[PDB]
C-alpha cells in the first residue's frame, strides 16, 4: 500500500518559519517527482511546489517563490517543505502528493497557521438529492487537449484522484464517474448521484506550470 | 518532414521473394523502434512485423513467421523486409510505420502482388450518413487491454492516419470533433460533426500484447 | 533478498527432438529487463542464443540456433522460456538464462541438454595460464572492428555459471575485489588480476556489448 | 550542426541587472534539459543554473540563489538567464550549455563585467610533444562513475572529451583515457600532440551543485 505520512505544521508569527515533512512508502520514491498542494480555509487547492525524481531542478508558485523551499531525501524516501517569511495568507492545510502534475496518492494534510497562467472556471456550487444525474464543466484559457485531472476532496480529508486525462478513470473509482471534453471545454458526469459522493469536485491541469486548480463545484443535499 | 519512402514492391511468382526498402527522413531513426504492416486489396489492416530501436530483437505475424525476415541499417536509415515463399495470401500493400505498438507516421505503401491472440471486432461493417451528422462507431476485444487502443483514418488509396492514441488521447493535427472512450474490452470513436473529408475507413488496433491485431474496418460513407 | 535465477528443463534427447528450458526469476522486477538465453558445449567457450526483450515482442536469435529455438517469457509469472525444436549434436551444452540484453550481471545455475542418438569477431589471446599465489597475470582481448567501450569480463570455473567482473571495458562490478583491473577501448582490452590469490584460478572471457550476436572469447584458463 | 549562440553580456554597475540569452539550433530543443555554467577571468569552471526541458523546473547556485533566473522558450529555441543585483564577483564569462548534468556542446560564451569539493592534481604542469600526461581528480564523498572531463584552450569554449569516468566521447582522439571510480579518477594523455595544449577539467555529475575541479594546465 502507497503511503504518505505529513508532519511539522503549527502555528507561528508572521515572517517566522516552519518545515513539513511527508515520509513515503509502498513505492520506489526516487522514481517519482513529488509535489506540495495547499488549501486555504474555505478556498480551493492550490499548488505550491514541485521537485524532480532526483532533487536537482524544482518548481514554484509565484505567491511563494523566494520563500518557500522543497527538498527530498531519497535515502529516507521523505519529502521537505521549508515555509519562510510565513504570511496571514498561507495559513492553510497542506498536502504532499505523488507525480509531478496527475497527484495519484496525497497525504493527510498538516495545518498551518500564521496569525499575530491557465486558469479553470467550474459551476461553483451545486444543490442535488439522491440517485439524480449531475454534470460538472470545467474551462481552460488555453487548448489543453486531454491534460485534466479530476479530484474529489470531504471537508477536512484528503483529496482523491478520480479521473486523470480527460476521460480515464483511476482504480478503486466506480465507473459511474465519467470524463469527457477535449481542449477547452470538459465534462465531469456522476450519473445516479450515490453516497458519500456529496462533496467539492475539483478539475487540475497538467500540461505547463504552474499546476492550476478550478475554483471546485460542492455537490450537495 | 518526416518521410518514409519504400520500394521493392512488385510482382512475383508463388514461392517466389522479394525484398522491400524503406527510407526514413525528417526523425532520429535509430532512436525509434520500426513495424511493417499490410492491408490486402479489399481488406482491412494486418501487423506484418516489427523491429527495434537498434535492430536485434524482431518480432513477426504467425502468418508471416519463418517465411518473412524484418532488418534495419541505422547507418542508411533503412529498413528491410524479405518476404520469402510468397503466396497468393500475400497480395497486400506493405507500409512501414514509425514506433512498435502506436504508429504516428506511415508510409506510401508499396503493392505485391502474387500470380503466374486478441481479436478486435469493429461495429458496425459500413454505415452511411450525411454532413454534419453524429458518427459512433464501436471497437471489442477479447480480453482486456485496458487504455491500449488506437484509431487510425484512411482514406481511398492513401495510408492510414493516426487520429487517437491510447484510447482517448488525440493526436496533435486532429480535429476536436474526434472523441475517443472506453476501457477494458468496449470502445468507441465519436465523430460529432461530420465534416465532408472525414468520409473514409476507420480502424481500431489494440497496443497491449503481440501480435498488433486492427479492428474489421468501418467506412464512412456519404449518400 | 537477492537475485535469483533458477532454471530446469534439461535432460536427454534423440536428435531431432525437443526439449523446453525454465529459468524462474526473482529479487528484481521482472518485466523491466531483457533476457538471454547463453550457452556452453562441453570444454568450448560461450556462445550467446537468443534473447528477449523486458516486454516479450521482440525477439533475436543466433544464426545457429535461428528457426530451431523459440525465446518466450511471462512477466505474470516471472518466467523466462527457451523452447528448442529440431535438435542437433551440436546442441548438446549447459545453457544458462541470464538477465539484461548485452553486459549479463546475473546468471542462471544451468541446465543440461544432451542430444544423442542411443560478426564482430573477439579474439582472446592467452588461452592457458600458469602462475602462483600473489603473481600479477594480464590477459588480453582483441575485436575484428572497433567496439568502442562495450565489453564485458567474466570468470567461470569448471561446472559452474560465468560471474560478471568487469562491465564498460573498465567500470567494476559490486562484489568483485578490487584486484581487477579492466582497461582498454576500440580493438585492444586487457584483464588484469593483480593479485592472484587462490580463487581467482578460473577461465575468463571477453564478450562485447556492440551489435548482434553477443559474441564471447575464446576463453583464458588461469591454473597452476 | 549544433549551434547555441549567446548574447546579452556586457558592463553593469554594482546592484545592476542583465540579461542573457541562448538561441539553439541543430538539436530538438525542447527535449533536453539546459545549463548556465560561468568562468571567472583566470579561474575555472563553475555551475551557475540549470533547466528542465520545459521551463517549471529550475535548479540554482547558493551564490547565484535568488538574483539569478534561468528561463526558456521553447517555441524560440532560446534560453535565458536573468542576472539582477550583480556584485563584483559575478564577474565572468558564461556559457550555455545542453543537458543538465554532462555537457556534451557548449555555447561561444558572453562576458559578464560588475564593476561535493573535486581537487584537481596537479595545478599547471609542462611537458614536451610525445610525452605522456596524467592529471588526478578527488571528490569528497563516492561519485561512482559520475564524472567528466573536459578541455578547454585559451579563449574557445570547453569540449567534453570523457564522460562516465571512462567512455570516450565521439569526435575525441582515441589518445586520451580515463579510469577511476568512487573517489580517485585519472585522465591519461598519452603522446602530447601540440593540439593537446590546454586547461583539462573534472566535473562530477552525480548530485547538485554539479563541481568542477580546480583544472590542470599543460603547457610549453
Amino acid at each position: 500500500k502507497v503511503q504518505l505520512l505529513e508532519s511539522g505544521g503549527g502555528l507561528v508569527q508572521p515572517g517566522g518559519s516552519l518545515r513539513l515533512s511527508c515520509a513515503a512508502s509502498g513505492f520506489t520514491f526516487s522514481s517519482y517527482a513529488m509535489s506540495w498542494v495547499r488549501q486555504a480555509p474555505g478556498k480551493g487547492l492550490e499548488w505550491v511546489s514541485t521537485i524532480s525524481s532526483q532533487g536537482q531542478a524544482t518548481k514554484y508558485a509565484d505567491s511563494v517563490k523566494g520563500r518557500f523551499t522543497i527538498s527530498r531525501d531519497n535515502s529516507k524516501n521523505t519529502l521537505y517543505l521549508q515555509m519562510n517569511s510565513l504570511r496571514a495568507e498561507d495559513t492553510a492545510v497542506y498536502y504532499c502528493a505523488k507525480k509531478r502534475y496527475p497527484f495519484d496518492y496525497w497525504g493527510q494534510g498538516t495545518l498551518v497557521t500564521v496569525s499575530s497562467i491557465q486558469m479553470t472556471q467550474s459551476p461553483s456550487s451545486l444543490s442535488a438529492s439522491v440517485g439524480d444525474r449531475v454534470t460538472i464543466t470545467c474551462r481552460a484559457s488555453q487548448s489543453i487537449s486531454s491534460y485534466l485531472n479530476w479530484y474529489q476532496q470531504k471537508p477536512g480529508k484528503a483529496p482523491k484522484l478520480l479521473i486523470y486525462s480527460a476521460s480515464r478513470l483511476q482504480s478503486g473509482v466506480p465507473s459511474r464517474f465519467s470524463g469527457s471534453g477535449s481542449g477547452t471545454d470538459f465534462t465531469l458526469t456522476i450519473s445516479s448521484l450515490q453516497p458519500e459522493d456529496f462533496a467539492t469536485y475539483y478539475c487540475q491541469q497538467r500540461y505547463k506550470t504552474p499546476g492550476t486548480f478550478g475554483q471546485g463545484t460542492k455537490v450537495e443535499i
